[PDB]
């Protein structure tokens, strides 16, 4: 009782199952030539085959969302594919191919992503999976990428070198939401517009961060921030600059903000417009600020020992 509806060059699938997708598919391989999109989304499918794909040689659309795909989704031999959504399933392994450049993907348990090697920019929606390190993604699918969102995942760490291979082409990095203690890497992001890293547990703001010396929008909001590196310069493309939510050391706002005075101005400007606020609330009263952020005199060796103590135990 599967319903073929269409559109030109792209096709809808409606009431199919496990058991009637293979007929309803060789209904579709009769103007296989004809299909660009491909839309099998609402269904109860557990499961879909490359093989059953492969006949759709002009296929460049494929939506999955909101189907109950499990483990593995190897769709890495569609050659032509170059957008996937698979958005609201449940695949904890997926593989995709050398022409795909929007993968839509969030809200799924995965683990691992593998996408072929390809020549043009990639944009990854990762939101809420079980992502745990970069390294889940496989070399391809940190090449040229554009945008990557990785929110509400697992990631503990982040070394900026492993997305090296999007050196030139990343502008949009959302980390936010993870459990991130570490980050380290230098990397020149040529594009990077925006970085968010809130709502991690990050303790130093470190030298790694001249990787985004020249973002719009960065947010630390939300972390566990002590320290800041002192040689740190943003450019004059910031515009929105959150480091509220922390644990700062008045010594180490002062001592950025030195060299870095219109940063203190955006900073200011920032919990402005989000708050209405000239400076962020302090959860405690014994606390002063130095510009827009809370801060505690924490001096001679105190906040070093914060941040070594903070994770007292050998490095995975
Ligand atoms: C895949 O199919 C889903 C479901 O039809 C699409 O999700 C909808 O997108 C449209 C247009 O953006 C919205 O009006 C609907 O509200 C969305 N529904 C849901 C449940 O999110 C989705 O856009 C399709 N994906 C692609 C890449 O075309």
């Amino acid at each position: 009782i599967h319903e073929i509806k269409q559109n030109g060059n792209r096709y809808k699938i409606e009431k199919v199952t496990d058991s009637s997708l293979k007929q309803a598919l060789a209904s579709l391989r009769q103007s296989a030539w004809n299909v660009k999109e491909l839309d099998l989304s609402g269904n109860p499918l557990s499961q879909i085959s490359a093989a059953d794909l492969a006949p759709f040689t002009k296929l460049e659309l494929l939506n999955l969302s909101s189907n109950v795909l499990y483990e593995t989704l190897d769709l890495e031999s569609l050659s032509t594919l170059r957008t996937l959504d698979l958005n609201n399933n449940y695949v904890q392994e997926l593989l995709v191919g050398p022409s795909i450049e929007t993968l839509h993907a969030a809200n799924n348990n995965i683990s691992r992503v593998s996408c072929s090697r390809g020549q043009g920019k990639k944009n990854i929606y990762l939101a809420n999976n079980k992502i745990t390190m970069l390294r889940d993604l496989d070399e391809g699918c940190r090449s040229r990428v554009q945008y990557l969102d990785l929110k509400l995942n697992e990631i503990d760490t982040v070394n900026f070198a492993e997305l090296a291979a999007s050196s030139d082409t990343l502008e949009h990095l959302n980390l936010q939401y993870n459990f991130i203690y570490d980050v380290k890497g230098q990397v020149v992001f040529a594009k990077l517009k925006t970085l968010d890293l809130s709502s991690n547990k990050l303790a130093f703001m470190g030298p790694e961060f001249q990787s985004a010396a020249g973002v719009t929008w960065i947010s630390l909001r939300n972390n566990k921030l002590v320290l800041i590196e002192k040689a740190l310069r943003f450019s004059q493309n910031l515009e929105h600059f959150d480091l509220r939510g922390n644990g700062f050391h008045c010594g180490t706002l002062r001592d950025f903000f030195s060299k870095n005075q219109r940063v203190q101005t955006v900073a200011k400007q920032t919990v402005k417009k989000l708050t209405g606020q000239n400076e962020e609330e302090c959860t405690v009263p014994t606390l002063g600020h130095y510009g827009a952020y809370c801060c505690e005199d924490l001096p001679a060796p105190f906040a070093d020992r914060l941040i070594a103590l903070g994770h007292h135990h050998h490095h995975h």
